[PDB]
């Protein structure tokens, strides 16, 4: 997250790490035993990490738990990034509380100017990278369509939306992908792609949940 701040350990704790020995992308826990994430994050051997602040120490509040399955949308298209989502069983369900809680799923999409919370441990250096060992959070708002096309003309799909600052300065950034986008309680966004980190005019894009719902329903249901 870039010219993001500090969120406060466990303010979001619907946030989850997902670690191959090293921090690589977020995600976000919609129950105890399901995770939703970014397909383009996926690999084997992940270990989806909970209650995480400070991913270097062992703090407290932190549950780790391998990943059982990890089902990446059957439509996703590396090249383009459509259907960039991708669900993640737990290996055991997680156990629930302040610090670990689960994000709602959206009923309606949200409109442009809603503003929303996007956090990460990702980098925070539009220029060089910069990992913190804190997760950062940023307050932005979801662009217009209009503005998104203008922004990436031919690369956006009913699937994605712009949510960020057309001045720069301010956006997710490589090691957030995967991670929640929230707005007013619901989860309406997956960091997905950008050009760069924060540039001027090229704000960040995220998967849009609310077109998902129905498809993480029947998925969890017969998995
Ligand atoms: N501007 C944004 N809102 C944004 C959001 C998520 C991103 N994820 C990434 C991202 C970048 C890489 C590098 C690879 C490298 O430097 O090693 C690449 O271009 O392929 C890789 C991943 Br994988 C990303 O998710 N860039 C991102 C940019
Ligand atoms: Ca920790």
């Amino acid at each position: 997250i870039v010219g993001g701040y500090t969120c406060g350990a466990n303010t979001v704790p619907y946030q989850v790490s997902l670690n191959s020995g090293y921090h690589f992308c977020g995600g976000s826990l919609i129950n105890s035993q399901w995770v939703v994430s970014a397909a383009h994050c996926y690999k084997s051997g992940i270990q989806v990490r909970l209650g995480e602040d400070n991913i270097n120490v062992v703090e407290g509040n932190e549950q780790f738990i391998s990943a059982s399955k990890s089902i990446v949308h059957p439509s996703y298209n590396s090249n383009t990034l459509n259907n960039d989502i991708m669900l993640i069983k737990l290996k055991s369900a997680a156990s629930l509380n302040s610090r670990v809680a689960s994000i709602s799923l959206p009923t309606s999409c949200a409109s442009a100017g809603t503003q929303c919370l996007i956090s990460g441990w990702g980098n925070t250096k539009s220029s060089g990278t910069s990992y913190p060992d804190v997760l950062k959070c940023l307050k932005a708002p979801i662009l217009s369509d209009s503005s998104c096309k203008s922004a990436y003309p031919g690369q956006i799909t009913s699937n994605m939306f712009c949510a960020g600052y057309l001045e720069g300065g301010k956006d997710s950034c490589q090691g957030d992908s995967g991670g929640p986008v929230v707005c007013s309680g619901k989860l309406q966004g997956i960091v997905s792609w950008g050009s760069g980190c924060a540039q001027k005019n090229k704000p960040g894009v995220y998967t849009k949940v609310c077109n998902y719902v129905s498809w993480i329903k029947q998925t969890i249901a017969s998995n």
